[PDB]
């Protein structure tokens, strides 16, 4: 067993499955030992204090009404005890490299930092949501999932998406090792379903120039 260059999985597996269904699961994208490491530096994250409640991201003010029950914090990816996410983050960046002008008509010019997100169990999700709903220039949602040993029956915890005005829908569990791609606009509403266990996740969202360059017009 040897993994695929990312070349060929982007050619031959990443850019045919966006442009069919705007959603792409790719398992065992970086193998057990990586992926390990990666679980042992958000763990080391949560445990150290490091994250923030995602709800006073979203919400508009301490009055709203409840969005998300995660906690999150933000990596570049070179801080001390978390090389293995930057690797993670190179191995992305890796993957659009080889994707690049293929994907829709998106021309890819950068990403945030990673978004690394814990649901502390006790039923928390994620409301149904766009990612970007107002052309803030993200085109791309980036997910690798550490979960090992997930059970969705017991634990539930879910990614499902609603393809817009398609006659059908997804439903992504949270699996160790797991890398997932799809749309960030409104063609992709989304929710997490309740966790009941500790679930980790990490994002980054791809730039589009265009979209980017015309949101720091409006921007200005
Ligand atoms: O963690 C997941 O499966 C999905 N997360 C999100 O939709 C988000 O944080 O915006
Ligand atoms: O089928 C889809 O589009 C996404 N879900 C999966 O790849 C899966 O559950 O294995
Ligand atoms: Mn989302």
């Amino acid at each position: 067993t040897k993994p695929l260059p990312a070349l060929k999985l982007a050619l031959e597996y990443i850019v045919p499955a966006m442009n069919k269904h705007g959603i792409c699961v790719v398992d065992d994208f970086l193998g057990k030992e990586t992926g390990q490491q990666i679980g042992d530096e958000v763990r080391a994250l949560h445990d150290t204090g490091k994250f923030t409640d995602g709800q006073l991201v979203s919400q508009k003010s301490d009055s709203s009404k409840d969005i998300r029950g995660d906690k999150i914090t933000w990596i570049e990816g070179k801080e001390p005890g978390c090389e293995t996410i930057g690797l993670l983050m190179s191995s992305m960046d890796d993957l659009i490299r080889h994707c690049n002008g293929k994907l829709g008509s998106y021309k890819i010019n950068g990403r945030t930092k990673a978004m690394v997100a814990c649901y502390p169990g006790n039923g928390t999700g994620y409301v149904r949501h766009v990612d970007n709903p107002n052309g803030d220039g993200r085109c791309v949602t980036c997910i690798y999932y550490l979960n090992k040993d997930w059970d969705a029956k017991v634990s539930g915890g879910i990614l499902r998406i609603f393809p817009e005005g398609k006659a059908q829908f997804a439903d992504i569990e949270p699996k160790f090792d797991r890398l997932l791609f799809f749309w960030s606009d409104r063609r992709n509403p989304h929710e997490v379903q309740p966790a009941y266990a500790t679930r980790y996740a990490i994002t980054v969202w791809y730039f589009d120039a265009d979209e980017r360059a015309a949101a720091k017009v409006k921007y200005l």
